């Protein structure tokens, strides 16, 4: 079958200059912009990073001009089948969206990082692991694990993983921090956590400070 | 009290030169930048128009880095009198910004429409009719009339308002569309309506079309 082919945005090291690649993975009804522009404040600490961010491949159903990896049947009206078949689907265009953007870099898959908010955690947290080759880690804000009870089996590599939190998120859990957690360190997957005391659904300044030392660490 | 000021983006007739303002009023978790892209296919045929949209002054209960008009208890977990007073603030706001619109592009309310989709129809169905003076008009798209019984008391003004609607939208009910439709026209408000036949939750092309013949006759 075909893929769809990811628009994205591009800020930080000079296109041939990369040392490194960070790719940002937006929430449902976002897109790249959002959060392509935390390539500002980390930009100066990563100084040979190249930051992407691509724009999830289905306009969203919830709003007007966003978009979303796949549908959320509590929210959205779909049906649990759309919902699974959008994330296969979205699967397989990251999956061909990662290959290229490493293949026009000029880099090795241990110089890749994902970093997602929300939806865009879920992605990471399912394209990663199932990778040929090992990436240099995942940064997963506000999300979740869809799938635990197949992430035994299909992991075909086990990059480390921070998973990020607020406390006080209104809408996803902030239990599930600790739900994907155990469910990937028991996978053999190292594991961190930070939780964002008293913070919603959002990405607050310890959140990213965490962030920007775990990717400075990973990343060549 | 005091009004939280407005960010805002601006498109269209040269500053100094407008003959008319169409200001955009985003959805819950968007920008004002996602509607204000609506000016490019509006601008060529409304030649004297300044469009503008402001963001709205809350961060998103449910998203990283888009706005709210006020929350939305159902999605994002807040309580009813949360919602409530956040509408009330948000009326505040916008109310002042119109003001200030106005009197920096040095128009008369008869030369400002809004436009607004889902919560910022919502937005719009409240201010304008309670403002003092009847502005040209009102397009709500995908949207609705959050308290019709209070309508009747306090519109003040009652421009003509054109609702547009997708009959499958998965969001907010189509028949919303009909509901607020007969209040609007029930309190003596000029009514009309489009639907936007096998649309969902966002702006199909004859929805734009219907919104800027609508426009094109009301605006001077
Ligand atoms: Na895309
Ligand atoms: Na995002
Ligand atoms: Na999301
Ligand atoms: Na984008
Ligand atoms: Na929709
Ligand atoms: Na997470
Ligand atoms: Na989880
Ligand atoms: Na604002
Ligand atoms: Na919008
Ligand atoms: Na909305
Ligand atoms: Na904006
Ligand atoms: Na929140
Ligand atoms: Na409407
Ligand atoms: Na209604």
């Amino acid at each position: 079958i075909m893929t769809r082919k990811l628009t994205f945005g591009r800020r930080g090291a000079a296109p041939g200059e990369a040392t490194s690649l960070v790719v940002f993975l937006h929430g449902y009804g976002a897109d790249g912009a959002d959060l392509l522009g935390l390539a500002e404040p980390l930009a100066p600490h990563l100084p040979g990073t190249a930051f992407v961010a691509p724009d999830a491949p289905e306009p969203c159903r919830a709003n007007g001009f966003g978009f979303q990896w796949f549908p959320i049947p509590w929210l959205d009206g779909s049906s649990e089948t759309a919902a699974a078949e959008g994330m296969a689907a979205a699967a397989r265009d990251l999956d061909a969206f990662l290959d290229e953007r490493l293949a026009e870099e000029g880099l090795p898959p241990e110089a890749l990082a994902l970093v997602g908010f929300s939806q865009g955690t879920m992605m990471a947290l399912h394209v990663a692991p199932r990778r040929a080759e090992e990436i240099a880690g995942i940064v997963g804000f506000s999300g979740r694990l869809l799938a635990p009870e197949r992430l035994a089996e299909e992991a075909r590599s086990k990059p480390p993983v921070l998973l990020v939190h607020g406390d006080a998120d209104p809408v996803v859990p902030f239990a599930d921090m600790s739900l994907a957690g155990e469910a990937l360190a028991e996978a053999g997957f190292t594991t961190y956590g930070h939780v964002m005391k008293g913070t919603g659904h959002g990405i607050a300044p310890d959140g990213l400070s965490v962030a920007l030392a775990f990717l400075k660490e990973r990343l060549p």
